[PDB]
């Protein structure tokens, strides 16, 4: 596809404090291409922070470099098979000296500024905490959205409440958890309306 | 907010076989408005299915008059509020002589062609064509759940070995279910190969 080129993360409508979920592509230093998703979160016009597990490809690949770009996709196909397994070599294109995703909606290139472990707790894992600045945002006439998990918190939690004992209790704790993890002000206050129902 | 005027479902890039979660505005014979959450089944450029459980103010409305609109948003207190119990009348526009969603993304008027009704509960089955579709500029996507569902099952894919086979096996099986009954060919084959991965 065709990109046409922005300034900064506004054009693609990402908002300050919200979780995206993408494709990352990184590259060894043979610039073998590995793609995997990764949720990216908007900290600002052209600034991104990543949580990223240990001893993945992407993980190793990023701190090698400094260097990945962020992509914008809503093919369920992409993102099964950069879970499942590794994408085909024709999945990768080359922009400048950054790989990005064939086919991608949109995508920016980033390049590290800082990283940071920590500890992650829930139901003990060391995370790299990489906070990157945006260079190139490049743009599709596919592009609509960046994918967001609140909206569908929110919608799985209103379907279970349609149809409310123990398992519901335990869905509406994974939809909460997710719409306070990825969402804004309105999911949240959506989820509290829709707890408040349930309790009474 | 201001909407401009198009032929068809084509422009809101409803795709043949997917059924969106939108709010549908029905009203009775005083035009008092009714708002809820409601599937819509896109089958063609102009027309949808509806699929309506008993006893909702929805169907006695649609049963009663033959007429609705379809409101695209992705606003969760909209979904939330309209659930949960009634949406103000501050919340309703005229449009013709059809009643739409304040402030929807897009929405088409739709005019019953034909119910059927089916058996436990009942439930009617009301095709419609759509007449005038109404597109503002915060225009995205119809929300749809396909992509949601395969993002669910791959989360549930890499924490697998961490978590108990049997809530896995659950959680999978109505990811699939939801697949199947929203998703294009796209959605179904990564929800295929997924739950392949998973027996491997
Ligand atoms: C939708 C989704 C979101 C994910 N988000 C992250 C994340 O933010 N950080 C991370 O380290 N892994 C995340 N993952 C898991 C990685 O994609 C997974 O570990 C992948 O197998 C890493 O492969 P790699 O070894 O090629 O880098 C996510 C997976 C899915 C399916
Ligand atoms: C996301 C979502 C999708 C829904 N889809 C349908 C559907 O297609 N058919 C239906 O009869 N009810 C559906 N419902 C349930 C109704 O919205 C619910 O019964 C509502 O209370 C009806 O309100 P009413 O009495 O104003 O019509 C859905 C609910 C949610 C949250």
């Amino acid at each position: 596809v065709e990109y046409t080129h922005f300034k900064d993360l506004q054009a693609l409508e990402m908002e300050r404090g919200r979780l995206y979920e993408t494709i990352v592509v990184t590259w060894d230093d043979s610039m073998v291409g590995n793609a995997a998703p990764i949720g990216v979160l908007c900290t600002g016009d052209d600034t991104v922070t990543l949580y990223l597990y240990q001893g993945t490809r992407t993980v190793e690949n990023v701190l090698n470099n400094g260097r990945f770009t962020v992509n914008v996709t809503l093919d369920p196909l992409i993102f099964t098979d950069s879970t499942l397994g590794d994408l085909e070599e024709d999945m990768f294109s080359h922009y400048r000296d950054f790989l990005h995703l064939r086919g991608a909606d949109a995508f920016f290139t980033a390049e590290v500024v800082s990283v940071k472990k920590l500890v992650k707790r829930d139901r003990e894992s060391e995370l790299h905490v990489v906070k990157a600045r945006a260079g190139d945002v490049m743009r599709a006439e596919s592009f609509r959205m960046a994918l967001n998990r609140g909206i569908y918190a929110v919608i799985e939690s209103l379907i279970a409440y349609t149809r409310a004992p123990l398992v519901l209790r335990e869905r509406i704790a994974e939809m909460n958890r997710v719409a306070r993890k990825v969402g804004g002000p309105r999911e949240k206050e959506a989820m509290r309306r829709i707890i408040q129902a349930l309790e009474s």
